[PDB]
């Protein structure tokens, strides 16, 4: 029983981290086999970022320029180029603690784990989602660029995120690991501001399950609705339109409750429309959105790593 | 920028855990040189669980009937004993993972991290606080009993925690390293009930500081008041009493914020008696309690591990 927001254990992401200098700049990279990848930007200096020309500040750099430190060991670099907004820098040794891994870009709405580095050292993990508008709401500060976000999967570490950017409002963007922006920011310091911060639907019917498997159930009504009804209701709050395929990743969670997802939506409706009156539900006073269906499972479940 | 409920990095302890079975029962161990801890109820069955008397019971296990397994790899055990509510399994082999490492004995309203692990894996890790009545809200399902809390302080693992118990109220007890539980409570499956959850006032206090360093500011007010006025309305919204000693540590947020710690107690008093008017604090609509004054400062600076 109980019901946290939980991230994947770090250890098999720990080992993989390093600290990348260039001239005057020091943030993180992970390296992976004889791989470490970064961000771009660490070969721009502070006034260089309101218009930097990558391109062009690269052809100033050679192999020995990018200092690469693993621990206490330095890694040589033999080779560097650069993929969309990230530097892959080829180093003579291949990390001997590499975890079996994949790269993944996820969509909006999907959650990870965040391991917050600085200097190549590891401070700190917690879980993020991937907004609606393609930020995170992460805990970054300088030189923690270059921290990855990640799942795991039996013994297989899904990277999905690596760190950029803040924003002027305090929230965070970044990249795949093959260097694209998730949604329409860049690594330049420039006016780029979010777009409206909706709510993940899924996610908080898939938490407001997870709270019935706990004994929080004083938000269960003798009311059901319709997909189109609710959605009536979830667009005057910002909340993303719940769609059939939604419905159905939360059959399982359904069919364990014996709630219908019609009926638990009809709860959430009334939670949207009277608040919850001073109550909580899983210790929290707001509606959370940052667990998935696959993780309210997966935590009431106990499913574990390789 | 950016404040996140935050856990330390888990690898160090995630190369500690272990399998411990004896006969139809399974939970997790900590393997720490070349000794295995665990709740001594491993030894009892569901049924044993209403009246145990361990010591009888342990009469008839010896060192062959604990089967310790690390990975797919199995522990010899060459010696055992009970310390308190804790078995030391004495195996061939030291842990070649084994950190720095210390065991504590935490005070209510400290913070540590939790890695929840099944048939010693891990399946993830979260924050957590001990409740000034000596539980802990946590996420343990039926076979997480032995995963660990811990802190870190530079390359040292301060374990202060291992689980035992969940209380018929979804709340969880449990003893430090050397098997003394925290609180009243005992490895028997019997009427044990938890006090009252008061709310760790130094804790919320540290928390807006830290909201205050992001940005978040609206709960500010004209206000001071005294300690003995502060604690007249923290006890009756069952808040910690604040004491001087509380005061002093919250001297270098007061510092960097410039906000006297007693104007700071105007804004919670302000906050507790008219509660938040549907807005919210560093993403919360309550006030948030399991952050110690170490743990802002350390978010808010950047400290790194090993
Ligand atoms: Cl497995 C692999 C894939 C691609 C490049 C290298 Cl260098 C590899 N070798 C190692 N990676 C982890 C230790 N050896
Ligand atoms: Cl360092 C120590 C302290 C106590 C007992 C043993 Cl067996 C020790 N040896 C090791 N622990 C980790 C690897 N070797």
């Amino acid at each position: 029983s109980g019901f946290r927001k939980m991230a994947f254990p770090s250890g098999k992401v720990e080992g993989c981290m390093v600290q990348v200098t260039c001239g005057t700049t020091t943030l993180n990279g992970l390296w992976l086999d004889d791989v470490v990848y970064c961000p771009r930007h660490v070969i721009c200096t502070s006034e260089d970022m309101l218009n930097p020309n990558y391109e062009d500040l690269l052809i100033r750099k050679s192999n020995h320029n990018f200092l690469v430190q693993a621990g206490n060991v330095q890694l040589r670099v033999i080779g560097h180029s650069m993929q969309n907004c990230v530097l892959k820098l080829k180093v003579d040794t291949a990390n001997p603690k590499t975890p079996k891994y994949k790269f993944v870009r996820i969509q909006p709405g999907q959650t990870f784990s965040v391991l917050a580095c600085y200097n190549g050292s590891p401070s700190g993990v917690y879980q993020c989602a991937m907004r609606p508008n393609f930020t995170i709401k992460g805990s970054f500060l300088n030189g923690s660029c270059g921290s990855v976000g990640f799942n795991i999967d039996y013994d297989c570490v899904s990277f999905c995120y690596m760190h950029h950017m803040e924003l002027p409002t305090g929230v965070h963007a970044g990249t795949d690991l093959e260097g694209n922006f998730y949604g329409p920011f860049v690594d330049r310091q420039t006016a780029q501001a979010a777009g409206t911060d909706t709510t993940i639907t899924v996610n908080v019917l898939a938490w407001l399950y997870a709270a019935v498997i706990n004994g929080d159930r004083w938000f269960l009504n003798r009311f059901t609705t319709t997909l189109n009804d609710f959605n009536l209701v979830a667009m005057k709050y910002n909340y993303e339109p719940l769609t059939q395929d939604h419905v159905d990743i939360l059959g399982p969670l359904s069919a364990q409750t014996g709630i219908a997802v019609l009926d638990m939506c009809a709860s959430l409706k009334e939670l949207l429309q009277n608040g919850m009156n001073g109550r909580t539900i899983l210790g929290s006073a707001l509606l959370e959105d940052e667990f998935t269906p696959f993780d309210v499972v997966r935590q009431c479940s106990g499913v574990t790593f390789q």
